[PDB]
């Protein structure tokens, strides 16, 4: 009462929080970050490179690994750090400038462009992890 | 070739839009019985309105009574074609409730009234028998047209 | 460890129902005007029920009038503590539709009517102002209890 | 009118209607299938091997590929089938036959058990094929 109708709430309520809910789980798989190989190391063993979304959602986080890691990776122990306000774009495939030149390799290639003109070129290692970051970085941006 | 992750933002999300927005338009595929305006000593005092299963058309006409069980949409006089509407108006914006002779509604019914403009010159003119019946309507007008 | 292809079936759709739930509750926790039965001379002939906002406590009270503006759950005098629910009854199974005498209903309400059972002896009988009240009671006490 | 109310449509509308296009995305995954490595080919090239759903759900089609497919498997082509209605259940790692004697290959291993005392056995590619199979069997069954 007095004015007003449950039947509203259909796409006033139950929508925008399905979208919402949508929306912050595209997030948290980057928050949960991919393990990426480090593709030119030539050292004895295989050397790994991390990458995920700080918990309030604001910085990329990113850095090497001695391990492929069984577990979560604490964020304020990697080494680097990219504010998501620095981002200008995320280019995929071709359009990446680490990717000038392959079919397959081509489709797990992004690159991220972020202040002067600067990228972090990434090789996802499967098709799966491609997608968590590119619907992932489309979700952020 | 292409992941299962995208099916969350690619498939679902969309198919949730869409099944939430059928549900929205299917409302008015159900209808909704009305009191006649401007109703004459012996004329039908209600009538009916309801849209086409196939969400194009709003079908409508009078009724002696308050209808028991579904009124056919073949059965209803008359045919508005959605994509004639101009536009929807409530409450103050209504021409029905700008009447100032004999027509006039009472202002308790303010919050009922609403409008479908059609054809730059037409209306038709409802008072939703209640508030949910109104939010239906309204609701259904917003999914049929904008949001 | 484990893979973002399970949050569709472990993640998103329980937290869809979970939503869908919420809001089945929520609708109770606005609450319903309802008009007062055996209502004396005199008496305030109406009362509000609501639920509290943790979903626990059924708070109810008579009004002098219908409210325009929100009853807060700690003015309503009464408490029914969810947990004493032992069932709800609709149409015909309601006490006050068993009235024979000048307490009688007119039948023309029996599909408004139901009733929630506690404490083995104890009855709240409602009648709903209309059907879309019914149905926000029926389908918010099916949530409350078994769904 | 003038009985029943749109109030009633989230629950006996909205929500079976979300479940059912969540259950039928969870058996498409199936529809589509995985490749999977042929592990002890001892042949001179990689030799691969497609599990996938039928269109109907009803069928579960398989068989050896002489190359990774860059597109869709038809599934009538494919040597074998195994009527859903035949499985008897899906185990999963250390319960698996081929797993009783490696803390990774349990996480990737699962079984389909039918018929006599028969057994499909697995070893998933990475944990996002492993997932897709494990969920869309319990979908199935």
């Amino acid at each position: 009462g007095p004015l007003g109708s449950p039947i509203l709430e259909l796409k006033e309520k139950i929508q925008p929080e399905i979208l919402e809910l949508i929306k912050q789980q595209r997030l948290n798989r980057l928050v949960e970050g991919t393990c990426f190989r480090k593709l030119n190391a030539r050292r004895r063993q295989d050397k790994f490179w991390y990458c995920r979304l700080s918990p309030n959602h604001k910085v990329l986080h990113y850095g090497d690994l001695e391990e492929s890691p069984q577990g979560e990776v604490p964020h304020d122990s990697l080494q680097d750090k990219l504010p998501v306000a620095d981002i200008k774009a995320v280019v995929t495939g071709k359009d990446c400038p680490h990717m000038k030149e392959n079919k397959e390799v081509l489709e797990l290639a992004f690159s991220i462009l972020y202040d002067s003109n600067c990228q972090l070129n990434f090789i996802a290692p499967d098709k799966h992890e491609y997608c968590i970051w590119t619907d992932g970085l489309n979700a952020l941006l």
